This record gives structure tokens, sequence and C-alpha cells, in this order.
């Protein structure tokens, strides 16, 4: 079974898990469970309401005498449940040797917490386990109720129940509801009521939810477990259920890792369950959830916008305080790492006016990187992986900057496809962290990069056998070059398109030296002309290396004229030539203006050079080799007149310009980006200037990105076009060498291979 039938199985085997998909899939929470098996048989009978749930609790317990998750060690989660679970059992008066057990191994672990004290308190551990510790001393379970944690704790969370806002707690709801079974003294039942969830459960919380029901008798509390033991035969989860959390996490999983192009109509079945359950106010993990967070809105925010789906950024408003900093939940000033990341990922993908992004933004931005300083890479307390390593990528590769290899070598290496999650207890998440992502995106990414190495090869011979090894004003860089379309429009099904864009994109380079070349005008009119009447009656009146160069642009245009008309259904010499046209008459007024020594306004310069910049050359003869007849209903949505090609070639001029501009400026042209917005205003500080085109760069980007998202274009045109000013944003990003970044970009993604 080669890798090839590895990489097939995996793929059914992973849209199986998307056909699964339903309340959530989840781990048993031994403390849970060990709650709702308290509630007493409804009709006055001596037996427990849930027999099977304490049946649960007798048939597993651990080696070590306590109940917990196996997978994952955590003591505060195996002292919190085996409490949990001896207070149970004790009140059933059964199972005599486990509560035994567990009383051992409490208090074998209870006398070496202090060497746990950098582990993640779970959720309301410092609520729910004095809580807890009170009603074993009340039903005299023996206990080290001496030792200084215990007897510690339990003073502390005196000090925290008397500290508690009131009107906070009962005005809406809010995260203390979470854990309810740990404020049974101090609550107004009454109140309390007015803020159940819909499905009947306290914050989905099912020990939460067991606590209210034997104290009020409410029936919806009931109902929310018979519902959750539908699912669970004979045991609960933390919370549940999970649906909008375990639908936007895996599909954020396969994105991120590269692999999502073989689960296209999964991940459209269940963002459409997502959108379904869309609310303007903000989601939360689960269907109409009591109270939305900021990161399962942030990731059905961008992810929902990616994908087509009508959605906006006001819902982030709900997270928002009065002064611009963005939390978790409304009301609250709790927020971590991991959810400050996604909602900066969010934040990129913004459209013009949208403040609330921009704030986002910054807020993150501060906060992620007020982060990275007292967070290790690898931390052996942490539940992810490596959250520095994806932090410091989406902070120096944001949205405008990652290209999807990149970023999918990133996450591959970042992914840990074991890592647990920390609630009200140690759970997991079975189809958010799983071996077989990670497997098929390694096995998936090598796959790809080898029939890279092979392009790429294939491409060198190209530039061989076309001498243009004799041209002595351009350096060859054929692989710098491959790079580009390589990072982006990577399937196997898009090699013919790699290839033209490469060879497209290398005689743009060519032709730009040529151009600039400072020689005559009157000979780059006869490139010019060759060009217009598409013949070889002018090469003898052309200089040494202007003739080389024609022979060779006329010989590999014929090829890419051939293929393409085969591709075409019709004849694509003449929309070759008139591609071309155009921007060897944006080179002609650049080197014009050079000759004269002209500096023209801003407005002027940008608009030759937003072209002679030529991403849009490339794009326009790369649209033919898609696998798709070009129409031209799809080709005016992308040609020179579209706002679209045009905010790309804006872009990537600008970006270059106030980047180069620095040595050029002293090299000789006189007229670029910077340049001239100066002339145009003397009575302006250069770098009052130079921020003003990064600012002009940004709204422009801003755009882009709404066209992007919002025009009804096919796919595989839109990424021709926003990839192509990407990988502009990358290669002439704002540094702090300079070769050597590109250097590894080359490596990462076409020669070392993932393991």
């Amino acid at each position: 079974a080669s890798d090839e039938k590895r990489i097939e199985t995996l793929i059914s085997e992973i849209k199986n898990m998307f056909r699964c998909m339903g309340y959530g899939e989840t781990n048993p929470s031994a403390y849970d469970t060990a709650w709702v098996a308290r509630i007493p048989a409804v009709d006055g009978s001596d037996n427990p309401h849930f027999p099977e749930t304490v049946e649960w609790i007798l048939q597993n317990q651990l080696k070590d005498g306590s109940w917990g998750e196996g997978f994952y060690f955590l003591a505060y989660d195996r002292i919190l449940a085996t409490l949990a679970c001896i207070i149970t059992l004790t009140l059933w008066r059964t199972g005599e040797t486990q509560v035994q057990k567990g009383i051992e191994f409490f208090r074998t672990q209870a006398g070496k917490m202090e060497d746990e004290a950098d582990s993640h308190r779970p959720s309301g551990f410092e609520i729910v386990f004095p809580a807890m510790l009170k009603e074993a001393k009340i039903l005299g379970l023996d206990l080290p109720y001496d030792l200084p944690f215990l007897k510690q704790i339990i003073e502390k969370r005196e000090a925290k129940l008397k500290r508690i806002p009131t009107d906070v707690l009962y005005a809406l709801p809010t995260t203390l509801l979470y854990s309810l079974e740990g404020l049974q003294e101090i609550v107004d039942w009454q109140k309390i009521m007015k803020l159940q969830s819909k499905d009947g459960s306290f914050l989905s919380s099912p020990a939460s939810t067991a606590a209210v029901f034997m104290r009020t008798g409410n029936k919806k509390c009931l109902d929310f477990l018979n519902f959750v033991l539908k699912k669970f035969g004979n045991h609960v989860p933390c919370h549940y259920p999970l649906d909008l959390f375990e639908r936007l996490w895996a599909v954020d999983t396969v994105e991120r890792l590269g692999i999502d192009r073989h689960f296209k109509e999964e991940i459209k079945e269940a963002l459409d369950y997502v959108y379904s359950h869309w609310d303007e106010r903000g989601i939360g993990w689960a269907r109409e959830n009591p109270v939305p967070d900021i990161d399962d809105t942030a990731m059905g925010l961008r992810i929902l916008r990616l994908h087509g789906y009508n959605v906006s950024s006001d819902v982030l408003k709900t997270f928002r305080d009065e002064n611009g900093e963005f939390f978790c939940f409304l009301g609250q000033t709790q927020r971590g790492v991991t959810d400050m990341l996604n909602v900066n990922r969010c934040s990129h993908v913004s459209f013009p006016g949208e403040t609330i992004m921009e704030e986002a933004k910054l807020c993150t931005e501060r906060y992620l990187r007020n982060a990275l300083e007292n967070v290790d890479a690898f931390d052996k307390w942490a539940f992810k992986k490596n959250i520095r390593g994806e932090v410091e990528y989406a902070l120096k590769y944001p949205w405008h900057k990652s290209m999807p290899r990149l970023e999918a070598r990133s996450y591959i290496e970042n992914y840990g496809p074991d890592d647990v999650w920390l609630g009200k207890t140690v759970y997991m998440m079975p189809y958010i962290s799983n071996e077989k992502y990670l497997e098929l995106a390694k096995l998936d990414f090598n796959k790809v990069q080898s029939i890279h190495q092979t392009e790429l090869q294939d491409l060198r011979r190209w530039w061989k056998s076309s001498g243009f090894t004799d041209l002595n004003f351009t350096r060859e860089r054929v692989t710098e070059i491959y790079f580009s379309p390589a990072s982006f429009i990577f399937e196997p099904e898009f090699s013919k398109c790699r290839e033209v864009y490469t060879k497209t994109s290398n005689f743009t380079v060519i032709l730009d030296d040529l151009y600039d070349a400072h020689g005559s005008l009157d000979d780059l009119k006869l490139f010019t002309e060759s060009v217009k009447r598409w013949d070889l009656s002018l090469v003898d009146q052309m200089p040494q290396q202007m003739k080389i160069c024609f022979v060779g642009f006329y010989n590999t245009f014929n090829d890419i004229a051939k293929e393409g008309r085969e591709r075409q259904g019709r004849d694509v010499l003449g929309y070759i030539q008139n591609v071309w046209k155009v921007q060897l008459e944006a080179y002609t007024k650049e080197a014009e203006w050079s000759e004269a020594k002209y500096v023209p306004s801003f407005n002027e310069y940008i608009e030759n050079a937003s072209v002679s910049i030529a991403l849009g050359t490339v794009v326009l003869i790369s649209a033919l080799f898609t696998g798709e007849v070009l129409t031209d209903e799809v080709l005016s949505k992308i040609d020179r007149e579209s706002r679209f090609l045009q905010l790309m070639g804006l872009t990537g001029r600008l970006v270059n310009d106030t980047k180069t501009y620095q040595a050029e400026r002293g090299q000789g042209e006189v007229a670029s980006a910077i340049q001239c917005y100066m002339k145009d205003h003397p009575k302006i500080s250069e770098e009052e200037a130079l921020q003003h085109v990064y600012s002009v760069m940004e709204n422009a980007l801003e755009e882009l990105n709404r066209e992007f998202v919002n025009n009804k274009i096919p796919d595989i045109y839109k990424r021709l076009v926003f990839e192509t000013a990407r990988i502009m944003q990358l290669f002439y990003m704002q540094g702090d060498s300079h070769d050597m970044e590109i250097k590894e970009h080359v490596k990462n993604c076409l020669f070392q291979p993932v393991a």
C-alpha cells in the first residue's frame, strides 16, 4: 500500500468524520458524570435516577485509584474527579472498594500539589473543588483536610464568594453559571432560573444543570440531561453540545494544514450548518448558546466570510469594552493567547470602513506581542503543542503576506495531533485533534513538493535551451520566480499554469531590465514594433543583446500561443499581443520619463507604474491555462479595465516602491511613489510621505479583500489575482538579511520536505 493509497484511505476516513459530525464528539467527564449520578430517582424510590451513570463510575476508575482522563494526566483533573466520584458512591452506599482506592489516591495526590503549581487550573476549580471538600467533611470522609493546600483553597474560595458581584451574576447569563454546583450555598435560585439556556442547560454544563435540578426540580434541566445521555448513553461530558465549535475547528484545521481541497463538499455541508445558526450578536460553541464567545465568533466570522457567507464584523462589537480592548466574554476581563490569536487572524480579513476590525487588530497585536515575552515554545504545561509558533507566524506573516504552502508548512510543524483541552475538566476533541489530519497533511505536502521539484527542473532546462544565459543585463533566477506560483497555485492540476506564470514573469523581469537599461529609446521602439507586427522583420536592426532577447520572447510566446489556442478553442495570439502591447507601452513611458529625467505627479506616476510593475500581464496570460475556457464575461472581471486587477497592480507597485526606493533613489531613477508624492507636497516631511504611501497601500489591500471575497468570479482567477498581490507583499515586506529571507522561503516550499 503505497503513500498514494494511504492518501486515498485517509481522505475517505476524514470525509466520514465530517459526515458523522453531529452535536459533538468528546470524552466522558468523570466529574460531571458523578454529579448526574447524584440525582435521586424521580419516583421517590431509593435509587439514582440514572443508574447507568453510577455503574459507569464503578467501571471507570483508573489503576492508581483516581478517576479522570487517563490519556492525559493533570493533577487538578484527577483530584477533582476522584473527590466527586467518592462523594457520589458514598451517597449511594456503593462501591466500597473503589471509594477506598479513591481515598488513597486523593491522599497521595493531595500531598504533591506543590509540584503541579505551574500546571493550568481547570475552569472553576477554585469554586467547585472546595465546595466538595466541605461536603466530604460533613460526610466524614477521611481526607488530609489539614494539608496547607486543601485548608487554604477552602479559605480562598470563601474570600472569592463574598467578592462576587450579585448584579452581574443575575443580570445576564455568565460563565459563573458554568459552575453553579459550587455556588449552591450563596445563590438565589429563582433569579438563576431566568438565565437557563434554551435547551434547559446552565451554560452547557451537565454538573451545573444537575445541581440546579436537585435544588429546584426544574424539568427542562432534566430534558437537557436526557438529551446529553441520548448521545452518550451512560455518561456525560463537561459541556454539551459542541456542534459549532467542532465544525469550525475541523474546517480551520484542514484549511491551515493545506489539505482542504480534498473536502470541499464536506466543508460546504459543515459551514451551511454553522451559518444556519449564525447570530448577529456572535455565537458560542453550541447552537443557540446562552452567551457567545469571541473565539467561536472570530473563527466563524473569518471562515464564513472567506467562504462567501453574508456575515458582518458587527458580531465583534459584543466583545469590545468602552476602551477598545477585546475580551472572550461580554462583561468580563478574561482572554488568552489562543483566543486573541484567532481574533487577530480574523481582524486582517477586513473590508473598507470596518473600524471594529482595525481595533481588533491593534488590541490583539499588543496582547500577543506582550505574551510572547512570557510564553515559551513547546511549553510542557500548555495544552497546545506550540502556540508560540502559531503566534510568531501569525504576527510576522499576516493575511496579506501568508502564502498557502508557507502557512501549511508552518502549521504542519506546530499542529498537535494529540492535544487535549481544558474546561471544567480535561477533555478531548477527536475531530479537531487527530493523527489522521497531520498524517495526510505531511503525505500530501511532500507529494506536491515532489511534483514541484520536477517542474522546476523542466523550467531550468527551458532557460538554458533559450540561450538566455547570454543576456548580461539581467540576473537569472528561475527558482526564485517559480517559487511564487508554486507557493499558492500548488495543485498538480495547475502545472501548466505554473509553467506559463513562471515564463511570463521571467520575461517581465528581462524586459523590465531591457527597457530600463537606459539604452536608446529608438532601439526599444524596434522591440515594441516587433511585438506589434509579430515577425522577425526588425531583428537585423537590433543591438546584440536585444536581438537575442526578442527571438527568445517570440519563440516562447508562439509556443504559449499554440498551447493556449488549443485550450481556449480559438486563436489567442491577438490577446497575448494586446496584453504585451499595454505592458511595453507602460515600460516605454517610464523610459522616456527617465531619459528626460521627468518626475510626474503621484496620480500620473501611479497610473502608469501600477501597470509597469507587470503583475497584470502575468495574470492575463496565465489565466488562459487554468483548465477551463476563459469566457469574455470572466475575462472582463479580471482584465485591465477591472478594479480587481487594478488594485493588485497598485498594491504591488507601492510595496515595491516603499522598499526599493531606498537604494534606487541613489542608483538614478528619481521617479517613484515616494519621490513623486514628495513633489506634489514639498510642504511635507519625508517620513510623513513614506507613511502616507503605506496608508494608501493598506486601504487598497482592504479594498482588494472585498473584491477577492465578494466578486462573483471563478475561484481560480481570484487566487491568481489576489495571491499575486500577496507574493509582492511577502517579497517586499517591512523587514526590520533581506535576500536571506527569500532563500528561506524557497527552501521551505520547494526543497526541505515536512516530516
